């Protein structure tokens, strides 16, 4: 997260930590007792890895009473998704057993209504992704608040020049964005799962290249597929 702060400790009790190999690699979103919702370029090479998903923390080092790491039963990129493209990048992480809920772990109410959310919404992304351009990486999660930039600006030929579909959406970027290892994140709109941070690497920081978030309303069908 360029231009954050450090989050409030376990206040975002559906905030996931997919991780390889014991490192944290993405973010993801807890959205059913056993399901973690997650992008699809992170699972890419990872073929062989030990891919595991951490649920109630804030630091990623430190013991916590609510920290746990789950062992992942099944990886369900979305059909769809492709290595070179940022359409359909969702991914659906089946843990070994559904997780231990309490005040720091809960799954998330995701948006099943197809419809836009309003520009300039303000909206929080959270994560444990890079926080300068050195890459420095934080060991607690940290947060900042995007207000939702118009598909129609976002898809100027000086911003993202058409590569923004209707089924992904635009936050604004100005020195404030997601970044390095935030990839999978949660964008939450009045305590509501709106979209999925993308997974391609995008400049961070930048006013004229948006944050660009995969919208969960327009894959609820392939979401609920998966889960049955
Ligand atoms: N979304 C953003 O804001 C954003 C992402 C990003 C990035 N790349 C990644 O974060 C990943 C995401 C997954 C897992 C890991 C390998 C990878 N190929 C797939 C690329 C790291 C590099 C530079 C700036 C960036 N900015």
């Amino acid at each position: 997260i360029l231009g954050g702060r450090e989050a409030e400790a376990h206040a975002r009790p559906y905030m996931a930590s997919v991780q390889l190999n014991g490192a944290h690699l993405c973010g993801g979103v807890l959205v059913a007792e056993q399901w973690v919702l997650s992008a699809a370029h992170c699972l890419e090479d990872a073929a062989d890895g030990k891919v595991q998903v951490l649920l109630g923390a804030h630091s990623l080092s430190q013991p916590e009473p609510s920290k746990r790491l789950y062992d992942v039963l099944r990886a369900v990129p979305h059909p769809d998704s492709q290595p070179d493209t940022i359409d359909h990048d969702l991914l659906l992480l089946q843990l070994s057993e559904k997780a231990t809920l309490g005040p720091a772990v809960r799954p998330l109410p995701w948006q099943r209504v197809d419809r836009d959310v309003a520009p300039g919404t303000l909206c929080d992304v959270a994560g444990w992704g890079i926080v300068n351009h050195a890459g420095r990486r934080p060991d607690s999660l940290q947060h900042v608040l995007l207000p939702v930039l118009d598909r129609a600006t976002c898809n100027r030929r000086t911003h993202h020049d058409g590569a923004i579909t209707e089924r992904l959406m635009c936050a604004e970027s100005n020195r404030r964005d997601s970044c390095k290892g935030d990839s999978g994140g949660p964008l939450v709109c009045g305590g509501v799962l709106e979209g999925v941070v993308t997974s391609g690497s995008r400049v961070c920081g930048n006013r004229k290249k948006p944050g660009i978030y995969t919208r969960v309303a327009s894959y609820a069908a392939w979401i609920d597929s998966v889960l049955a």
